């Protein structure tokens, strides 16, 4: 029987949830790979269902601070070289590179690059030891982290801070919560309004922040609505919005992960975005190309890609918003990709005149959405109105290079903006693109033979 250990406080939401403080002791019923676990704990001797990636095995690297997993090396950079960080701020990870292997992510300065992430391979050896330095082993990473945690000893610096852990969202709200009371939610701030309805912040169960996009009534049929939220339910990514939940009886609710920096577009067009450099506009652009990866993966199409449905985090996390919904709005101008509310300027010449919505037509929106970035945010096709852009591009118009857009990133939207769909680069090789945009003779990890 394995004993689990809590990585994070758990504040009970229902009857049936099990609250836990970090550091608790718990058995559960079945190792299942469901999102939530009926669990009792070994403290309280309490009963109750737990969200599974709030606990791990006892005494597993799993349950050490410092061990982040399965992170890439860009996105552990990005939790490093958080300004808040000390120097010698460090995490344990998986190699991507090398398979059964890991690697020690320090962050560092010197004058030379100022704020910089020192990244050590950790080998593994066959016969069961670690080492970054073959000359200086160990029996766990536990004790090669204790160890480099009072000596450099050949280190960038000595292992000062565990990087900070933001408290992960759980995977639903609570096991089987999906079609949920519309008494369950409250809504406190409205964050914005679209053409079809209105988004709110508020809680689920009193204490859950969740935001909340509220549809006017006749925006979707109820029945088409929840077929294709089966659908949007089984998607799962760091850089996809959660759909958490749903009230299916007009009005209807829409309960997604609250992005507490709110859209690409007002973000680009505000304080901290107006002034970001290249480098960070390119590393947003490739976290948006990784989660439209994974629609393409997944074989599903978005429909309504461009900045405003790309929503913010902290460290500049990027995820894709509102994808599938388009689909299902029944307004008959919307339908037939005219009037007001269409967003036709990003919108692919073979999906506006014949209906036809594919990866490929979202990869268009992803070379208009790139225009966007480069412009602090420019509505596309500035000198024209909604009514004549389709004529223009079906005429082989295309933007020219935004002013501060290198043409390499323009050369890249052109490829987004081919006639023939199938001529459209994949999602795929945009996220390789953008994700080695930036060429270093800089060795990739440091070298362990020193
Ligand atoms: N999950 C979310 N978390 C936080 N703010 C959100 C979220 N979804 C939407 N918003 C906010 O609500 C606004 C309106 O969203 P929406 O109704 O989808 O319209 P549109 O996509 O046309 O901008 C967004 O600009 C953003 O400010
Ligand atoms: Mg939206």
């Amino acid at each position: 029987v394995t004993t689990f250990v809590a990585l994070y406080d758990y504040e009970s939401r229902t009857e049936t949830d099990l609250s836990f403080k970090k550091g608790e002791r718990l058995q559960i019923v079945n190792n299942t790979e469901g999102d939530w676990w009926l669990a009792h704990s070994l403290s309280t001797g309490q009963t109750g269902y737990i969200p599974s990636n709030y606990v791990a095995p006892s005494d597993s690297i799993q349950a050490e601070e410092w061990y982040f997993g399965k992170i890439t090396r860009r996105e552990s950079e990005r939790l490093l070289l958080n300004a808040e960080n000390p120097r010698g701020t460090f995490l344990v990870r998986e190699s991507e590179t090398t398979k059964g292997a890991y690697c020690l992510s320090v962050s560092d300065f010197d004058n030379a690059k100022g704020l910089n992430v020192k990244h050590y391979k950790i080998r593994k050896l066959d016969s069961g030891g670690f080492y970054i330095t073959s000359r200086t082993q160990f029996n766990s990473l536990q004790q090669l982290v204790a160890y480099y945690s009072k000596h450099a000893d050949g280190l960038c610096h000595r292992l000062t801070t565990v990087c900070p852990t933001s408290k992960p969202q759980t995977q639903g709200l609570a096991k089987d919560a999906w079609e949920i009371p519309r008494e369950s939610l409250r809504l406190e701030v409205k964050l914005g309004q679209g053409c079809f309805g209105e988004v709110w912040m508020g809680t689920w169960n009193g204490t859950t922040r969740v935001a909340i996009k509220t549809l006017k009534p006749g925006t979707m049929s109820p029945e088409a609505f929840l077929q294709e939220a089966q659908v949007m339910k089984k998607l799962r990514h760091e850089k996809l919005v959660q759909l958490y939940a749903v009230v299916s009886e007009e009005p209807i609710y829409i309960v997604t992960e609250y992005m507490n920096k709110g859209s690409l577009l007002d973000f680009l067009k505000g304080e901290t975005g107006k002034y970001l450099r290249l480098p960070q506009l390119v590393d947003m652009s490739a976290q948006i190309a990784s989660g439209m990866a994974y629609v393409e993966r997944m074989n599903y199409v978005h429909r309504d890609l461009r900045a405003a449905n790309i929503l913010v985090g902290e460290n500049l996390v990027c995820k894709v918003a509102d994808f599938g919904l388009a689909r299902l709005i029944e307004d008959n101008e919307y339908t037939a990709r005219q009037g007001a509310k269409f967003p036709i300027k990003w919108t692919a010449p073979e999906a506006a005149l014949y209906g036809r919505f594919t990866i490929k037509s979202d990869v268009w929106s992803f070379g208009i959405l790139l225009t966007e970035l480069t412009t602090k945010g420019r509505v596309p096709y500035p000198g024209m109105v909604n009514r004549e852009v389709l004529d223009q591009v079906e005429r082989g118009y295309r933007m020219p290079c935004p002013p501060e857009c290198p043409e390499s990133l323009h050369d890249l939207m052109c490829q987004c903006w081919r006639k023939e769909p199938e001529e459209r680069p994949t999602f795929e090789y945009l996220q390789a693109f953008l994700e080695d945009y930036f060429t270093s003779t800089e060795p990739q990890y440091q070298p362990g033979e020193n």
